[PDB]
C-alpha cells in the first residue's frame, strides 16, 4: 500500500482542475492533460491555440497512426473537435507503462481551453457508454488494463487551497495525487467506506439523506439524485438539483445569518471578505451526504467543511483580506461531487468492484474545531429507492449494442 512514485503527481491553478503530466508519441512528447472522472475520451490540442504554448504534433511521432475518423463533441459551455488515431502513450509520474491508446487529436475548438490553467488536453476517465463518438472508442483506462497488469483501480487525493495565499497576481497553485492501480495509506486517515457504481457510464453514485449542521432536509431521496449523482473530477463545484440547492442555500444562510451577504455571493458570482485570519468559520455549518452502502439498508456519511465549499481568491485591489467564493452551484442534470466534495477525501475508484471508496483526506483543509469526516454505518430500516430512472428516447432506445 505505498505508491511513491505516483504521490504529489497533479498539479493545477484553483478552479481550473487538476492535472496529470503525461507523454504521447515516439519519442515521447510531454502534455499536461486535466484529470477528468466526468467523461471519457483522451483528447490533447494538436493545433495552434492562443491559450497554448504546445501542442501534439502527430508528425513528430513515429508510432502515430491515423484511424480516418473525425469526432465532433458540443456541449453546456462550447466544442472541441478532430481527428481520431492511436499512439503510445504514458504517465510519467505514473505506472512503469507504455500503452497504444486512442487519442483524439484536437483541431478546432470554442471554450475549451482555458488561458492560464496549464493543460493541453483532457484524460477521460469514466467509462466508454459515453465516449465520442461512440461507446466503441476505447477508453485511456480500459486500454491501460488490457494491455498491462495495472489493477482496475485508480484513487484520487486533491488537496485544496487555503490562506495566507503566495501570490496576488495569479491564481492559487493546487496539488494532488493520482495513484493509478492501487490505494496508498499514507494519503487517508481512518476507515474507508465504498458506496456502489448504480451503472457504469459516469461515476453514477446513489444519496440518500443530506443535513445541513445536523439538519435533516427531509426531501423526497431522489430529489438528490435528479437526474443523477456523479463524482467529477472534472467539476470545481459541489452542483446540486435546483429543489436541493434552493433548500441548502436556505440552510446555509440561516446558520450564517449573523452576515449579510449580496445575492451575487449565493449565486457564486462575488467574492466576501474578511481581515487576513479573522474568516469566522464557525458560522457556516457543516454538510453531510449519506451515500448508499455496500450492505442493503446501510449508508456511510461524508461531511464536509466551509473551507471546502468557500474558495479562497486572492483579490489584487484586496490583497490585504481573504476573499471567497461560494462554491455550491445549482444544476439541471443532477448532482455533481466536483472538487469541493473531492478535496475533504481520498476517492478510491475501484472499477473493478463497481464501488467508489472515501476516506478522510490526509491534506484536507479544516481547523481544530471540526473535520471533513467519513461515518458509519447508518442503518435504514426498509430503505426507500433513491435512485432516478431517466426517460428513455426514442433515439437512445434505437441503438443496438452488439
Ligand atoms: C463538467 N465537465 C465538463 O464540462 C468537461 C467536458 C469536456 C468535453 C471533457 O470538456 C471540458 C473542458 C474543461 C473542463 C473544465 C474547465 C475548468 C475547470 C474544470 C474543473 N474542475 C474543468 C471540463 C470539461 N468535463 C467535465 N467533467
Ligand atoms: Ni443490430
Amino acid at each position: 500500500g505505498s505508491f511513491v512514485e505516483m504521490v504529489d503527481n497533479l498539479r493545477g491553478k484553483s478552479g481550473q482542475g487538476y492535472y496529470v503530466e503525461m507523454t504521447v508519441g515516439s519519442p515521447p512528447q510531454t502534455l499536461n492533460i486535466l484529470v477528468d472522472t466526468g467523461s471519457s475520451n483522451f483528447a490533447v490540442g494538436a493545433a495552434p491555440h492562443p491559450f497554448l504554448h504546445r501542442y501534439y504534433q502527430r508528425q513528430l511521432s513515429s508510432t502515430y497512426r491515423d484511424l480516418r475518423k473525425g469526432v465532433y463533441v458540443p456541449y453546456t459551455q462550447g466544442k472541441w473537435e478532430g481527428e481520431l488515431g492511436t499512439d503510445l502513450v504514458s504517465i510519467p509520474h505514473g505506472p512503469n507503462v507504455t500503452v497504444r491508446a486512442n487519442i483524439a487529436a484536437i483541431t478546432e475548438s470554442d471554450k475549451f481551453f482555458i488561458n492560464g490553467s496549464n493543460w493541453e488536453g483532457i484524460l477521460g476517465l469514466a467509462y466508454a457508454e459515453i465516449a465520442r463518438p461512440d461507446d466503441s472508442l476505447e477508453p485511456f483506462f480500459d486500454s491501460l488494463v488490457k494491455q498491462t497488469h495495472v489493477p482496475n483501480l485508480f484513487s484520487l487525493q486533491l488537496c485544496g487551497a487555503g490562506f495566507p495565499l503566495n501570490q496576488s497576481e495569479v491564481l492559487a497553485s493546487v496539488g494532488g495525487s493520482m495513484i493509478i492501480g492501487g490505494i496508498d495509506h499514507s494519503l487517508y486517515t481512518g476507515s474507508l467506506w465504498y458506496t456502489p457504481i448504480r451503472r457504469e457510464w459516469y461515476y453514477e453514485v446513489i444519496i440518500v439523506r443530506v443535513e445541513i449542521n445536523g439538519q435533516d432536509l427531509k426531501m423526497d431521496c431522489k430529489e438528490y439524485n435528479y437526474d443523477k449523482s456523479i463524482v467529477d473530477s472534472g467539476t470545481t463545484n459541489l452542483r446540486l438539483p435546483k429543489k436541493v440547492f434552493e433548500a441548502a442555500v436556505k440552510s446555509i444562510k440561516a446558520a450564517s445569518s449573523t452576515e449579510k451577504f449580496p445575492d451575487g455571493f449565493w449565486l457564486g458570482e462575488q467574492l466576501v471578505c474578511w481581515q487576513a485570519g479573522t474568516t469566522p468559520w464557525n458560522i457556516f455549518p457543516v454538510i453531510s451526504l449519506y451515500l448508499m452502502g455496500e450492505v442493503t439498508n446501510q449508508s456511510f456519511r461524508i461531511t464536509i467543511l466551509p473551507q471546502q465549499y468557500l474558495r479562497p481568491v486572492e483579490d489584487v485591489a484586496t490583497s490585504q483580506d481573504d476573499c471567497y467564493k461560494f462554491a455550491i452551484s445549482q444544476s439541471s442534470t443532477g448532482t455533481v461531487m466536483g472538487a469541493v466534495i473531492m478535496e475533504g477525501f481520498y476517492v478510491v475508484f475501484d472499477r473493478a468492484r463497481k464501488r467508489i471508496g472515501f476516506a478522510v483526506s490526509a491534506c484536507h483543509v479544516h481547523d481544530e474545531f471540526r473535520t471533513a469526516a467519513v461515518e458509519g454505518p447508518f442503518v435504514t430500516l426498509d430503505m426507500e429507492d433513491c435512485g432516478y430512472n431517466i426517460p428513455q428516447t426514442d433515439e437512445s432506445r434505437s441503438h443496438h449494442h452488439h
